[PDB]
């Protein structure tokens, strides 16, 4: 009820993800690894108000505010550009951000913004692109920007574009600490190839017992089976990032496990209380920039 909302403007908020589960397979033909992953959305999310205007443009607060382009770089614009042309009309829209997703953290927030946009675009214009096409479109746009869209929790295969839906049954409770910069998905993943030419390293079990424990409700359960095998890569590149994990879990986390490429921590708990516990120690830790509570999971692109 803080959102921007003015009349004529659609606002759509999109969430954040963490992955519980991620296993990274060969390099592809097409330069993309083939995934097996559970994306998890939660409650830190950005905040997309669109409007009519004379030429796209975007303008951004909060997370990256100074910092993030605003030109043909940001991952919104390229998603304006791709739903006019499916549309046969102009990108003649105005996009403003409001960001609590990290920038260039792990949680896919250029492509929560994205998803927005298409979401945002579709409604604003009454277009009429079903979901189906919206999720063509997005995949075009990123392997992250399908699940942006459908929220929830999921079983992303191929790049990650491909989902089926999974049963979480029950409110998960997390703590995000966000890192003093960010990791570029890119390095992260020619990092994990770099560290399998050098050894031979742990592949993570098959998804099905954390599958199970997801369909149990049961976050004790989840905890230990939790996993990224990203997360050699990012704290091979960071390697302060063991002590934030150290710190979130001495400070009473079930697991803590780095977000997707890093460098975000995330930290699963066993109740809203044990995460305002948790969330309070780990930011006086002195371990990482700064911190949050959210929930999950929570629903994809949606027009407020
Ligand atoms: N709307 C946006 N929000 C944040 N970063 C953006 C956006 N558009 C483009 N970027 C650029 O993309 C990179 C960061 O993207 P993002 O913040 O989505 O990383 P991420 O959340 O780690 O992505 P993923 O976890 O899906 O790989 C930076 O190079 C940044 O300049
Ligand atoms: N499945 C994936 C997803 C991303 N990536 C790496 O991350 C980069 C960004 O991918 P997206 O644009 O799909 O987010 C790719 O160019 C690639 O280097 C990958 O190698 N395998
Ligand atoms: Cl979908």
């Amino acid at each position: 009820v803080s959102d921007w909302v003015p009349t004529g403007a659609v606002t759509v908020r999109a969430p954040g993800k963490v992955n519980l589960y991620l296993a990274v397979g060969d390099l592809r033909d097409d330069g993309y690894h083939e995934l097996t992953t559970v994306f998890h959305a939660v409650s830190l999310a950005d905040d997309v108000t669109v409007r009519d205007a004379d030429v796209l443009s975007i303008d951004v607060v909060g997370q990256g505010e100074g910092t993030v382009p605003t030109d043909e770089r940001n991952l919104a614009w390229q998603a304006a550009e791709l739903f006019a042309d499916h549309v046969g009309r102009a990108p003649d829209v105005s996009i403003f951000i409001n960001k609590d997703i990290p920038v260039a953290g792990g949680m896919a927030g250029g492509s929560a913004d994205a998803a927005a946009v298409l979401v945002a675009m579709n409604e604003l214009w009454h277009a009429g692109v079903p979901r189906r096409d919206l999720h063509h479109l997005a995949a075009q746009l990123g392997s992250d920007v399908p699940f942006a869209l459908h929220g929830g929790t999921a079983l992303g295969t191929g790049r990650g574009e491909q989902l089926a839906t999974v049963l979480a049954r029950n409110v998960f409770h997390w703590v995000f600490a966000f890192a003093d910069g960010g990791l570029a998905t890119p390095q992260v993943f020619k990092e994990i190839d770099r560290l399998r030419e050098n050894g031979d390293p742990p592949r993570l079990a098959e998804a099905d017992e954390l599958l199970g424990a997801l369909a149990a409700g049961d976050a004790r359960r989840l905890a230990p089976l939790l996993g990224n095998e990203l997360q050699a890569a990012a704290v091979s590149l960071n390697p302060e990032l063991r002590r934030t994990l150290r710190a979130g879990e001495s400070a009473g986390a079930l697991a803590g496990i780095v977000s997707g490429s890093g460098p975000t921590c995330a930290f699963l708990c066993t109740s809203a209380d044990d995460a305002v516990q948790v969330s309070a120690e780990l930011a006086g830790a002195g371990v990482c920039r700064t911190v949050r509570v959210a929930s999950g999971p929570v629903h994809g692109a949606q027009v407020i």
